[PDB]
């Protein structure tokens, strides 16, 4: 089998991307989140605290004839960013794209932090990275990469986002037609539970390439890219008024500078992110500082290949029984 779901931008800054998901009989279609760094299918619900929905759609399990409650089991997940959520877990009917799954994990939310809550357009996450993550206890719970894989034609799923455009996640074939040139494979390390790599170096605009080892995790859950200070310090260090703001949290530009280009190493092979991906706009409304999507991961403990970086790739993550990236120009 395969699945093939287009992807889309939640704003016009590309904050994120929403992948409509059928769940339960008859379908209900919620927009999620798919996530390469979490392992939770996690949905707004009608049990979610009524005052911590507000305008996203539901997922009502009393209105599924195959839900049926995972008895005792319940979840509680707290992301990077802070922002959290938690409840209790049915098993249903899943489809992304044409694939299904059935008993599927679908963890309903009795409670959501303010960030959920604020973001009418995501109704909920699809976890992606390893099921060693997910959070239900007390009998953990497959990914629905996981449960689909057996199934695939290829133990695979690929993601291609669009910079200010809808992309397509794919799942269990490589599109050919997708991408340019080769793809070039690296290995994955799973022992924190992500997609974690180890790009070969950078370059900054035109610059002379800096062979250096990165470990970094493939997260399309994340917005920006995280990269150690060093390497971020001499990326802004080219943006003439670009400085560090601890009271806006991170690395801000004039809104009037053209910023250059970012190239990241995949083996011998190199992605280049435009300077225009790097521009997140202004810090609040009309303002000329600008926030940037290249940002320290000093505070972090991990460095991110978020979405500033994946998007502007054809990426693999490849499922097979020693999982490896693939990376390729598009």
């Amino acid at each position: 089998s395969t699945g093939s779901a287009t992807t889309t931008p939640i704003d016009s800054l590309d904050d994120a991307y929403i992948t409509p998901v059928q769940i339960g009989t008859p379908a209900q279609t919620l927009n999620l989140d798919f996530d390469t760094g979490s392992s939770d299918l996690w949905v707004f619900s009608s049990e979610t605290t009524a005052s911590e929905v507000d305008g996203q759609t539901i997922y009502t399990p009393s209105k599924s004839t195959t839900a049926k409650l995972l008895s005792g089991a319940t979840w509680s997940i707290s992301y990077g960013d802070g922002s959290s959520s938690s409840g209790d877990v049915y098993t249903d009917t899943v489809s992304v794209g044409g694939l299904t799954v059935t008993g599927q994990a679908v963890e309903s939310a009795k409670k959501v932090s303010s960030s959920f809550t604020e973001d009418s357009t995501i109704d909920g996450l699809l976890g992606l990275a390893f099921s060693t993550l997910n959070t239900v206890s007390p009998t953990q719970q497959k990914t629905f990469f996981d449960n689909a894989k057996a199934s695939l034609d290829s133990p695979v799923f690929t993601a291609d986002l669009g910079y200010h455009a809808p992309g397509t996640y794919n799942f269990g074939f490589i599109d050919t037609t997708a991408y340019t040139g080769s793809i070039t494979y690296t290995a994955v390390s799973t022992k924190q539970g992500f997609w974690e790599w180890t790009s070969t170096g950078y370059a900054v605009g035109s610059g002379t390439f800096k062979s250096t080892s990165i470990d970094g995790i493939a997260d399309t859950g994340t917005t920006l890219l995280y990269l150690p200070a060093t390497v971020v310090s001499a990326y802004w260090a080219q943006v003439s008024g670009a400085k560090s703001s601890s009271s806006v949290g991170g690395y801000v530009f004039p809104c009037s500078a053209t910023l250059p280009s970012f190239t990241f190493g995949v083996g011998s092979a190199r992605i280049v992110i435009p300077g225009d991906y790097i521009d997140f706009g202004p810090i609040s409304t009309g303002s000329s500082s600008c926030f940037g999507g290249i940002q320290s991961s000093a505070g972090i403990g991990i460095n991110i290949f978020g979405d500033v970086a994946l998007k502007a790739a054809f990426v693999v993550f490849n499922g097979a029984t020693t999982p490896t990236l693939g990376f390729a120009s598009k």
